[PDB]
């Protein structure tokens, strides 16, 4: 078989479990054989619409069978898939389509308006039209080092992370090594497949294991609770906010959750209170740390250590290597702070048409996360902060997230930011929404003096749309 | 991490589950951390004994922790491991050591006599001596295309199958894709680790998943039954003969088997009667077809189809491609006979220092199994016979195994062999152990005339040590 | 340097010989310094026009600096170059553009009309020299030797040969190993650069060596002779028909040829007449055999061995392996006929979008030439015919070239071609198509009767049809897609 | 052909120029045909003696056909060649054999005693020419360009540079691109083949081009001159000390040097005296800079640019990238000092069994030269000193070569060396070690007092110790492991 990439997956799965159900969405159920044939038809269709090896095909739409069909079809046509972030403005879609140089944009009816407003040598086709009339799979030569997809990463305009067929395959291998999945898996995907997390951590590994991927086009806590008991979901991925919204809904206590085997949380660390609430209900989080550039898995905190290592990001996935390094590039003394750097077959080729930006951050197979961390005696990592947020005050490092985290012990939302100073170069400045007074004096009971902000401004709201933004700087 | 091969596995597993038990043998229990440190010490030890990248280290001994320690140590030293078949004569050991050019032979006390009789620029050291006094892992550069081990294949002298770190890694990925293993796996290894089957199908995948490998230096049906209930085994690999011996032992009915989740059978097809007996007891066989040259997995018949497709070899493992091909090299019309040929990342680099012999059988990534087969409408394969046993009679193919299989319906053991003929070029000759008469007339009720042997010789015993041999030819 | 491909060549060469003349075209000369600045301006320009890694850029025009600028600019932009046969009509160009999926076409002004008529909605049509951006700093995109450099179309429908950066780099290494080029070469490219021959055998190796490529937009033997003595050409590539026209020109005696060091001849063998005419003016041919799919070098017959091994295609280039194989695939009894099969780092990735057609001719890195040949005890290859021109008649093979060779011995046969035609008795039978000399009269029955004299009856065509002209390539090979016409 | 490595070179070359002389050594000449038969006999012989893929075979002896036979036979047997420094004592050879893990040692008869004293239990000791098997059919084992061809030991303890088949192949491509070699080269190898210079810059490229390698077992300027005029040498490699001894010989005027086309000089820059002495006999040096770990080519200063860019190490070879980097790793303000870092397919796999020492100097395919240098506006490199010879004195850098350069200007300083010596005030301070001319008397205090005249006080050594001779390499570089002696 000449196609070694994701394009071949539907065909390989169909030889193994043709009649097993692969995708559920509204009333739509696709078996593996139905997926293979629908993929082979869209591939031949992209060929006929003039798609050639290395060409980019964008998808603008929600979690939906068309997402996976476009993904596998691209692979089958030797093309590069581009899953757009469906929440972005026209200017931003335009930027993503210009940069990737997409030659075809496949979209769902609800985006038809927005698609018609996009900047003219792009073939914009509604999902289902482009599909052709052969349903025998193409077998084009695709190696694992060939780019499978461009995933745009939000300090500059967005950059396309080049994830190879190899990157996503080896990420799925990592998941199968560290988590226990089976043939009879029923995985609920209510996080977006346009993020590496839903796609890499749950969708692809469930399809590869011959289980069922249940897609929701939207996140609703209630639909997720109903889905869990009605569909007998074994496997869910979410970010803390999605598990917060689920636990907080009226039917949290009423819903039957005995079917859940594996609850994956990524994106950010699970707050202690949230982990405790799921634990109280018999549910333990597997916590993942990762990034787009690692396709995305890097560290796993297993359900056994979730309580024993509170707000650890965990240990390396099997085929990855992870270290904390200085600016010096060398490993730091254990317990000391440095930058998480990642290496392995899951790590990206680079940023699409940005080779210099790539070289700042990728070198000798090692990717710079932009995360400050410590490694404890047991090789468990502890994320401190974003290296970009770091304040330098009389040559001493201040991690806002440490100072912020103390401010939250005070009787809503806060940001600590760097501010020029005539003699220290930079000094802390707390921005707080509440009912006030100068209790920086409380912070002086809690922090190294030099870490305490020298000023505190009260406000009414902060740019907290992130679901906080360092545009707080702009309001110094 | 520069070592991408099996040598790195103990270190990667120890970052993940240090305190979980990896190996049980007599009273010996090794945790992953204990395995990593023991491996790092044997690696440094091999270095100090003058082992350099690409050097061969042989192991002569039974299933035992020293087997895995030598395997991982070789990998860690950038060396090539050579697991000898412990049942072979001195002349045959000599041939395997000459051909591989082993520079170190590590052995267990019981083989000390035999090792002292071996032909003088070989360093012969008992297991445990060579071990050194650093226990920090070496990180030498090892790629997946580097040879991990030489596995000798029984029509000529034995040939060393070069299995790369890549071959064994991708075989383990295949196993994790098609079978459901967990962190809490307890796998019994009473088949020899010097075969690709025990090593590739069970041992490596169980270690990679963070479970426990229970080794028995010998096959005893009784010890296996006791082991299953006393140790709570979830996972067993065997050949039909080993499952035949287990089911036939006094304590078959008495033994508690509720712990068994996955029963793997390989080597040959499970006789209907044997599959039925395990089924009657609630136990379903996953059947594997494979060969040394595929590291070794190729086809899987899952527990769901074990009854529905009796004596099918099954469908391709996910990352493999399998076809029946003519001498013409092309796929054959469905249902027609041809040679199973295998392709994929599990398939060997070639036979050690035999490039011409390799080229007869490996070409464009495709390996010739030497197995005649058919593929049915559902893509399920059916092994007919060994291409080498095929008889050509007036230009028509006779598969002895088909004729033999009819002879076994007659009221012990039989072989059908080719025999020169003045006008047909070759003709059948049945060799039977019983009480006789010429009931080739019964075969004429059952077979195409041209397939019926033209003569039948009765005998007392046949070379049935294989646990039949085409040395029956020699007694034409 | 992250770009290992041809896109990095102008920057690697500008570091060593910045002020040496790289390209001469009439009154225009680029130094290596200027080539690198122009290539980098065009690569930036292409990217501004939406060119991204793997996109296809086509060039329509003759031998021109813009050919080499577009080639190198594509590599620098991580893109794939598509050199179009500039003699094609718009239906054939439409096919090449659609199959390739070119999203940009650069053309010289004489193709403005052809370009206006192309099937194009998502093709940017650009006149050469209108996409030169302000930024002249070389881009350094990650490009490996296994990345595709260009699609070169075959003469079924045209198939796009995927030549990698490695394929073309290793062809140049083959040329440097077997031919003696120096930093003062003055190479005349009067054959088309859209063929592998001029590009791979003369153009790129000369640029690699810091030499001067002299381009002619067209072949005129009179321009070639003026150029050799005026420009002191050291190196020429041509097919035998070019070298014939050069020798049959009135200024062949008066032209100073003393500068000529290396005469490369490919496409077909040099007739004994041709060798003799050049021998007597001191000039010997290095004869090469190759194909598009080997980028293109495979065999060479050097000037030292043209004497004893007459009509040989010669011996393998250093990094290339060459064999004659059975219809099986297995090597043949030495002396007997089989197919030339080629292996090495010069051999293509496969045909673009045509994986099944690729697998029929490319397995285990061995390419099926479609050439029938023998190999002698000395490893010298002898090309007999094209496999697909074979005529099977009562289950015996007939080699038409053996028959055409005999037909040339008959008074007033100026050109001919023997094709397979269906027949119920024999499956196939030969038909001769013969072009008579303008001042010669030929009886069909006498011609056939005379062949029967010379050949086993099974080889002799059953019929003869006369014509004024046969379908010949720009070079002068008979298409044999005159099966269609008779 | 499954062997892509140097092991296949004798068979690839026997196909093209079988009867051309490949190697001449006094009265012995091998044709390419005979080299291939001998290499194949030895490869079979090695395998009979238990040599398998990846095993190490060492050669102890001078420049000799057996060097090249063992090299190519190792490749053909899938094995790794270990060319030992034949000037080493048995403790240093024992180290090289133990670190390499050689399981076979081929030696010429003059090393019979040294070889008898080696620490060996599992080493087969073999006299050259005693492992020639009957089978002369080339083996074709699978060998990739990334397989290790040879371990070349560094001058800590010696480190084994893993040079791949690719590394050495791509060095030869670099040589063919930048130097004008032809099939009639007659290359004199009077420098040792156990160094990368003679092997990679002259020997292998000449064999690739179907030329003749003329080997001398020893360097004697009188033999070199006789050989040039008698053998009509076209190509020579040497370090400046070899070219100095050749020019200071009585038969330099009477020797016909007219055959010389290419003079390659590596190791160190040619003094202005040397260039002038060769200029006046019509001869110009192609000057190369390189190291073992780049197989070894990196920079070249061609004869066309030796005039204006005096003391330059020149510009990068075509397939090699070269930069000056901060202690950071980042490129430096142009004109300022940093370390030469090298990238390209010629750069080694790493040091054998020494992955940590490798990672200190080799990341992202960039190798740290240990050379301090500047680059000018023209991309020409200027080597200043070795990084590890730097003297840090009150946190200021002192370049000893800048100080030794000034010391050479003082009456009767024949040789000298400046080393770092510990000091409590400044961390480090310089000490001069000076060899006086046999007929010169020098006051230490006056020498230092005069340096103070010429240099900032912080650069001037605090002490001077006199000696009769300094530790110099076979070439003539000062070891600087005279730190040990003073
Ligand atoms: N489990 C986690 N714990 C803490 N921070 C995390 C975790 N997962 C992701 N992050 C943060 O989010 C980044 C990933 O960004 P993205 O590629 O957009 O998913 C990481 O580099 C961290 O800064
Ligand atoms: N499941 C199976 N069914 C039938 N034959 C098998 C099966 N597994 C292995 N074999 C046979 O045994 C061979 C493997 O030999 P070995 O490499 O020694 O294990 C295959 O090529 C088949 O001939
Ligand atoms: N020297 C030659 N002698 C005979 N045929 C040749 C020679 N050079 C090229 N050819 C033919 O031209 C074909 C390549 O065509 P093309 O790829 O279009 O250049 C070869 O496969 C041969 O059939
Ligand atoms: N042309 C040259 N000019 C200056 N130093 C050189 C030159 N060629 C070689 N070297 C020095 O020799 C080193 C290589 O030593 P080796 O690897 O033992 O040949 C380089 O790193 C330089 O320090
Ligand atoms: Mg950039
Ligand atoms: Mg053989
Ligand atoms: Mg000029
Ligand atoms: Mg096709
Ligand atoms: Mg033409
Ligand atoms: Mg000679
Ligand atoms: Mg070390
Ligand atoms: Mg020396």
């Amino acid at each position: 078989m000449r196609n070694q990439g994701l394009g071949s997956w539907p065909v390989r799965r169909a030889r193994m479990s043709p009649h097993a159900t692969a995708v559920r969405h509204g009333g739509t159920a696709l078996t593996y054989a139905e997926l293979s044939r629908r993929v082979a038809r869209l591939a031949h269709g992209l060929r006929e619409a003039g798609v050639r090896p290395g060409d980019r095909v964008a998808y603008l739409g929600p979690n939906h069978p068309a997402y996976l069909e476009t993904l596998f079809a691209c692979g089958q046509a030797g093309a590069v898939f581009v899953p757009l972030n469906f929440r972005l403005g026209v200017p931003e879609l335009d930027h993503a389509l210009a940069d990737s140089g997409a030659s075809v944009l496949i979209h769902t009816p609800e985006h038809a308006e927005t698609v018609a407003a996009l900047a003219d040598r792009l073939l914009r086709v509604p999902a289902g039209e482009l599909e052709a009339a052969d349903d025998e799979p193409l077998d084009l030569p695709v190696g694992l080092d060939d780019v499978c997809l461009l995933m745009y990463t939000s300090t500059g305009r967005p950059k396309g992370a080049m994830l190879t067929h190899g990157n996503l395959t080896w990420n799925c291998v990592n998941v199968l090594v560290e988590t226990d999945l089976a043939s009879d898996e029923r995985a609920l995907v209510a996080a977006p497949l346009f993020h590496a997390a839903a796609l890499g951590m749950v969708c692809l590994p469930t399809l590869l294991k011959g289980g069922t991927v249940i897609l929701h086009s939207a996140f609703d806590p209630g639909a997720v609770l109903s889905a869990v008991e009605q569909e007998r979901v074994t496997l869910v991925f979410g970010v803390p906010t999605m598990y917060q919204a689920i636990a907080a809904h009226p039917r949290w206590r009423s819903t039957d959750l005995s079917s859940l085997r594996t609850l994956l949380c990524g994106g950010a660390p699970v707050p202690a209170d949230l982990a405790g609430r799921y634990l109280d209900r018999g549910l333990a989080f597997v916590q993942g740390y990762g990034m787009t550039e690692a396709a995305p898995g890097v560290l796993v905190l297993d359900r056994a250590h979730v309580a024993e290592k509170i707000g650890s990001a965990g240990v390396p996935s099997f085929f990855t290597d992870v270290r904390v390094a200085g600016p010096s590039g060398e490993p730091v003394p254990p317990g000391e702070k440095g930058e998480i750097v990642v290496s392995g077959p899951n790590v990206m080729k680079g940023y699409w048409g940005r080779p210099e930006a790539t070289a700042e951050v990728l070198r000798d197979g090692w990717f710079r996360s932009g995360d400050v961390a410590t490694v404890d005696g047991d090789g468990y990592f502890h994320v401190v902060d974003r290296l970009k947020d770091m304040i330098i005050s009389g040559g001493e490092n201040i991690y806002p997230a440490e100072v912020e985290n103390e401010l939250y012990g005070y009787p809503e939302a806060c940001a600590v930011i760097g501010v020029p100073d005539p003699r220290w170069g930079e000094v802390g400045k707390a921005v707080v929404v509440p009912d006030g007074a100068e209790l920086l004096a409380w912070l002086r009971t809690r922090l190294a003096g030099y870490k305490v902000p020298k000023s505190v401004e009260f406000t009414d709201r902060l740019p907290t749309t992130g679901s906080l933004k360092g545009e707080v700087r702009r309001r110094f």
